[PDB]
């Protein structure tokens, strides 16, 4: 764990580092050939992790030739973390994209494929095309999976060495593959490795979201229903190797373990992080709070320090905006209605004494360049020239160093959110890539978040410090108490979710079972041995209902057995005539003649239709019957789950009773499945030109 | 002499004069150009007409912009600027330089020293434009002001005292309103409303026409109201209702009704008391944008070739609209609308189009009405093997990167309710951008990037430029027009095509399911196709009937608003008269007479016999409302000889007498400012009372009832009637307040 894994990994980095001279003296085509060489050793039984030093040095050198970018040491480490069942926490702007090229390469080598999982189709395409040169230079192929892509193009994307696509599309492909009627219709290979780009949304927020295929035609208006379902959690759990990335904003390590058996490793930043996060400040009232904020801004901007003020609503942004104006402090508000205005304001938000106010600041952030962006500047030029640019960079170097000397970007949170990951994202907007920076959050006793101390009195004691319009002290214990209360809400919320997951696990295990069976059936061209085997189960169970085993003859319902056979097995047998003609029948030889009779009737149909046609008919029938009963069972399981309000109550766990019910329903479906297959095959009409 | 054609003919002659002035302006020093302003002002002071100044003043602005901004206005921008000097909307297409154009009218409309208000849609543009233009105009010897929310009143007065002011509609209006709550003239922050130049009139003037600006404060009557009214409630055995309800008390029952448009606040008290089972602010002041902008002596504004709404500007604001030509010929090819049986036939036709165009290297932008519709067309493009990108509103950084390459050869981009104006699509891609990954550029580097871009640029132009596919039209044609106008900007080749199907929602605008359902019979066979120009015109005419219909409905609302406006214009006119004078005594003396005459009329009927006089009603009336206890009867026992009119005189007289005493104790200046104060305050009170009671009458325009005996109109008459009653209660209450005012006399 911990530094032990990290210290061990650091030893590998020194080896990778020491290999670079050897790597720089190789030709491009020799570099290409290391992939062939890695695979030949793998073929001779080599352990993949033994190849990490050489494999990562090859990628680092290919990247410099191809991208003009050389993986940093910390990116080597992150690449190592992602080859295990691990989340790498890497800070924003640390290079997650390039880092991911490392484990992707390594885990492509055994020829089983790589699924790099993106949040949207834009990224899937962008990263596939950007990386295709790197990976072709190394003798690998790259695939792109999209919604709407024809099955042959998808098959091709999945046959590549490394594939890019969204989570949704991967999951939907799995479901549709589990509705195929021949193994050639499948688009995916075995699920080998999932490298997931942004695990907060993809693995945590979406864990229980069902992916569903829906079903126009059905059964006996005729509206549409669920044919196939899997949660995201249980899709990613089918993979042999699972890993992913997120930012240091974190707070959910214990969820990743609980939901996925994923460890999380915090990866060190390339440069030392020096952002000063100062103690949280508490004020009696919003008004005192806001005045404090105005005062901080006032002092900092006078120093030349840029500020970013994050609020929780439009109304509060307007309030702090109006008060800054009332104090004569120039600023800009990020207004969600004016996207162009916003990008233009962002661009210069790190300019000396810039003040920017943002409402529920969100996505990774567009970066804030200190001193300003100088590129927005040349971008704005219409015929930019050499001496023009260096003038521009020259004045910028000075603005940059000046903003740094002044303490870099100061972040002010005017309120904390209930989720600390949100606060962490705002504050992470400062101190990127080793830059000086600072952060401070403000609270009042009127703030909504004071309600997470589930007690007025407890909360309202804080006012006994008294605060007083200027003489503010600072108590560190408040920062920590607040962080503890956000942590408790998360814990509470998750405890509730994990009880929901334990229900989800009943469906999961059932789905895993039935899909395993289906796939066994799918992979086999001839299903005879099962048919024969299940025909005997079905005949025995059917017969038992009328001939209680080893009972006297007077308990037998030969009338009911005759019709049963007729109506379900198309089998019309003079059973009463047999008994009354052979005293020497006996039960067990009755069962045999019945079984034998259905079988020779089936053989006659087969002779008319043909063996191969028959084999394939059996297999189709088995798949189609599986599918029909499984859609039925999914709806029944659905109704049983929401019925969780009048069944298990006064000291019998409702969970334990649901599990009994669910197990009973599954076990019954599996018996129905055999019944219906044999009944279909029994009753299939065939024109006999004769007897 | 026709209309717009003739306008542009005459403006073009002026443009040729302005261009001829340019070498003269060139040769002038910077200080000489700065002096032009003072020289134009000396001319105006000696009686010159402003419009005689247009050519000189424009040559001056245009040469100042060269030297300062390094940009020289185009001839089309001179035209746009002359338009904006008139009560007109200059319609100039996206990309044409509205922001620079607007410096010309602003400069000219500043020369008379009365101020300009540039109106922006937000604070960011206000500020940016202010700062960007300060150097231009300070070069021309003028000053520039910025007005923002929260700005302190001194700062605000300075911004309005600048030559040219920038700010949002909202803040202009709110300043106005608060100026009308001032108790002294020096509290006002604005000057008289001279010229407003509105930057984007579609949102500011149309969409936002009826949006009220409201100042509220508890600034109210207290209670006792609620709780007297409470005390009926513990006998409401809920079994007719009105007579029951009426059942005595105060301020009603002399056989006066409860739902008189007059006892409206009272009735609201009971509607609230009894609806109550299942402080408050109040409006201190309100105005609409439409009625704010109508206060200005000159109004003008800009928008892009985004018309369709000309008839509403003229109807609502009396703004004419001039369509300004483009600096370069606008060659976008806007092709016949196509109509398909089914959504599915339509999409298939779209695909084939994108497919043939991208094979010849032309870029396509595909605009849809929803996310669902975007996913559909995208998936079908993927099914056809066609690469593209969707603009996903969740991924704003993705979207910016998509757009930057959206004019790239064979690029295909799908947009969901794409907005107006928006971020441009550069053909070939963006070449001063491309460098914006490039951390240390050189001689060779950009040169390269730029030449390479040229080849891409020229190849896209030769392929037809950007093609726009509208997959469905909107009900608003303005929107469709904003989408097609993404293409063919600044003289570039481009084209547009809109697609429609019988299954499309928009087919509903043809008020007959069967009349719509005819086209079916011109039955659109799959891969084949024809084009009929009458369909295109029919669709456009349908959209225009839908618009004109919604605007008939709006007009009716605006009739309601005309009542309010007329009442507020009149009371605020009375309020400002008062505010602007130190001494309101003549006003006061005049209205006490009026008040005293009429009060006496009510008991002594003019010319009456001394037995048609009621003094058991007259003297009480006096001691009650005026603190003026005159035992008149007991005079009248002594002088039977005196006569009605010289008794009215002696009545009057007294009140003056007792009031001059109150004054020689308080001080004349004190008394004078207390009187203006009483008059302002009383009018403020009654006004706010009126605003509330009308709000309540208006929401009687619901189920008090009636698509039947004309609700509106009855409303206008009850409202004007109550307004004219309020002006008389203002007079009576002022005089009551000043007659009852307590000030401690002498001693003993
Ligand atoms: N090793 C490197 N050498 C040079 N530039 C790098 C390196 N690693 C990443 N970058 C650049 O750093 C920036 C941030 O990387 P990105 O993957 O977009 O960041 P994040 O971790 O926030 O997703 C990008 O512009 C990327 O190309
Ligand atoms: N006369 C000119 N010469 C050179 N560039 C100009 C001129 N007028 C405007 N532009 C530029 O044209 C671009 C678009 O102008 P803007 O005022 O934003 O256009 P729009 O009419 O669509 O609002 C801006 O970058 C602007 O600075």
């Amino acid at each position: 764990r911990n530094d032990r894994t990290l210290r061990r990994m650091r030893k590998v980095v020194n080896i990778i580092n020491a290999m670079e001279p050897e790597m720089e003296k190789l030709s491009d085509e020799e570099l290409k050939g290391k992939t062939a060489e890695f695979r030949a050793r793998l073929e001779k039984g080599e352990v993949l992790e033994n190849l990490i030093p050489e494999a990562f040095a090859v990628v680092r050198e290919a990247s410099k030739r191809v991208f003009g970018m050389r993986h940093f040491d910390v990116q080597l480490l992150g690449g190592m973390v992602l080859n295990e069942r691990c989340i790498a926490e890497m800070r924003t702007g640390e290079g997650k994209t390039l880092t991911a090229t490392l484990p992707a390469y390594l885990n492509a080598l055994t020829g089983k494929g790589v699924h790099v999982v993106t949040v949207n189709d834009y990224l899937a395409q962008r990263d596939a095309e950007n990386n295709r040169p790197l990976f072709e230079f190394l003798g690998l192929t790259v695939g792109i999976n999209l919604p709407g892509m024809p099955a042959p193009a998808k098959r091709e994307a999945y046959a590549a060495d490394i594939t890019y696509g969204t989570n949704n599309e991967y999951g939907f492909d799995y479901l549709r593959d589990n509705m195929a009627f021949s193994p050639e219709e499948r688009v995916q290979r075995k699920l080998h490795y999932a490298l997931v780009d942004e695990v907060d949304s993809i693995l945590i927020d979406e864990a229980r979201t069902p992916l569903i295929i829906s079903g126009p035609a059905e059964d006996s208006q005729n509206e549409n229903q669920t044919l196939a379902s899997i949660t995201f959690q249980n899709y990613f759990r089918l993979y042999e190797k699972l890993a992913g990335m997120t930012g240091t904003a974190d707070t959910e390590a214990f969820e990743f373990s609980s939901i996925y058996k994923l460890d999380t490793v915090v990866v060190p930043t390339n440069r030392p992080m020096i952002r000063k996060d100062l103690p949280d400040l508490v004020y009696m009232t919003e008004a005192e709070k806001i005045q404090a904020i105005i005062e901080d801004i006032k002092e900092r901007t006078a120093k030349g320090q840029p500020v970013l003020v994050g609020t929780i609503s439009i109304e509060k942004s307007e309030l702090v905006s109006n008060e800054l104006t009332k104090a004569g402090i120039k600023h800009n508000v990020l207004n969600a209605k004016f996207h162009a205005n916003e990008a233009a304001i962002v661009a210069q938000a790190g300019y000396p004494a810039a003040v920017t106010i943002a409402t529920n600041m969100a996505g990774r952030g567009t970066d804030i360049v200190l001193g300003g962006s100088w590129q927005a500047e040349v971008a704005a030029l219409e015929n930019p020239t050499a001496e023009q640019i260096e003038k521009i960079k020259a004045d910028w170097q000075v603005r940059h160093d000046a903003v740094l000397e002044a303490g870099g970007l100061h972040i002010i949170g005017t309120e904390r959110h209930e989720s600390r990951r949100i606060d962490n994202q705002l504050r992470g907007r400062s101190g990127r890539q080793g830059d000086a920076g600072s952060s401070r959050f403000y609270l009042s006793m009127e703030d909504a978040l004071m309600r997470i101390f589930a007690s007025d009195r407890v909360s309202g004691m804080m006012r006994k410090l008294g605060m007083k319009p200027g003489e503010a002290i600072e108590h560190p214990w408040v920062t920590k108490a607040i962080a503890n209360a956000q942590r408790k809400v998360e814990s509470r919320n998750f405890d509730i979710r994990k009880q929901l997951l334990e229900y989800d696990d009943v469906a999961n295990d059932q789905r895993r079972a039935i899909y395993s069976q289906r796939n066994e059936l799918l992979d086999v061209s001839d299903v005879s041995e099962t048919i024969n085997s299940i025909r005997e189960d079905v005949f025995k169970a059917t017969i038992d209902a009328y001939i209680p085993p080893q009972s006297l003859e007077e308990m037998w319902d030969i009338p009911g057995l005759q019709e049963r056979l007729k109506n379900d097995f198309d089998l019309d047998l003079p059973i009463a005539e047999w008994l009354d003609k052979e005293p020497e029948l006996h039960e067990e030889t009755l069962r045999e003649r019945i079984l034998a009779q259905s079988i020779e009737v089936y053989q006659r149909k087969e002779e008319v239709v043909g063996a191969e046609m028959m084999r394939h008919f059996e297999k189709g029938v088995m798949l189609q019957t599986l599918d029909s009963l499984w859609k039925e069972h999914l709806a029944a399981m659905d109704y049983l789950r929401q019925g969780i309000h009048l069944r298990g109550y006064a000291q019998k766990d409702p969970k334990q009773e649901y599990k009994r019910e669910s197990f009973s329903m599954f076990a019954a479906m599996l018996e129905s499945l055999k019944y219906e297959v044999i009944s279909t095959l029994s009753k299939v009409q065939v024109r006999m030109p004769e007897e």
